[PDB]
């Protein structure tokens, strides 16, 4: 039981699919440097910590994908699969039936230069309620205030005012490994 509202996921026509995907390029570890989406919000208590999400490109060209996360004193490591989707950069979630209340997941990777850098958008329904939220990576804790701008530019895009746009905070646990 429950009462939430949101701002609408943007249609996927607003969203970029970076040209020319290289799937194994993308690959290893990438810090999540900025989030924003509906279910996003800026809290100057308690803010998000860093964490670390890593890709590895099975046979099959699906990814692993493992985040690990610091919470309550310890790694904390939640591992997915993204199977290809409708075209190169774009991914479902494997295994949805394995998730209780998931009836789609989307994954759009919107921009990479694979050695710094990248954006995805995640759009996501669960017990019908629709999420999306975009994720900006960098390959190390920090990007410049140039990508930052991009980053803040593109949310708006999509509909998020600033207070649903969040850069978590580098921290050493973890995610240094
Ligand atoms: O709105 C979204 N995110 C902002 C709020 C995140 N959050 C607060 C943080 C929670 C902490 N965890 C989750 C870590 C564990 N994860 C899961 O066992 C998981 C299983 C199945 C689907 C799924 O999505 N998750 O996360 C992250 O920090 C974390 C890290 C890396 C990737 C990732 O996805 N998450 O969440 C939520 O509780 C939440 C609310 C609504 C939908 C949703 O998916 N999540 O995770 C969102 C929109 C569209 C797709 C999507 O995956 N997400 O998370
Ligand atoms: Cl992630
Ligand atoms: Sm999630």
């Amino acid at each position: 039981d429950s009462t939430s509202d949101l701002i609408p996921a943007p249609p996927l026509s607003k969203v970029p699919l970076q040209q020319n995907f290289q799937d194994n390029q993308f690959q290893g570890k990438w810090y999540v440097v900025g989030l924003a989406g509906n279910a996003i919000l800026r809290e100057d208590k308690d803010p998000q910590k860093m964490y670390a999400t890593i890709y590895e490109l099975k046979e099959d060209k699906s990814y692993n994908v493992t985040s690990v996360l610091f919470r309550k004193k310890k790694c904390d490591y939640w591992i997915r699969t993204f199977v290809p989707g409708s075209q190169p950069g774009e991914f479902t979630l494997g295994n949805i039936k394995s998730y209780p209340g998931l009836t789609s997941y989307l994954v759009r990777v919107v921009s990479t230069n694979y050695n710094q850098h990248a954006m995805v958008f995640f759009k996501k329904v669960s017990q019908n309620r629709e999420y999306f939220k975009i994720t900006l990576y960098g390959r190390t804790k920090e990007l410049t205030s140039e990508l930052k701008e991009n980053f803040i530019r593109f949310s708006k895009s999509l509909g998020l005012p600033e207070n649903h746009i969040v850069f978590p905070v580098p921290i050493d646990q973890c995610i240094d490994g």
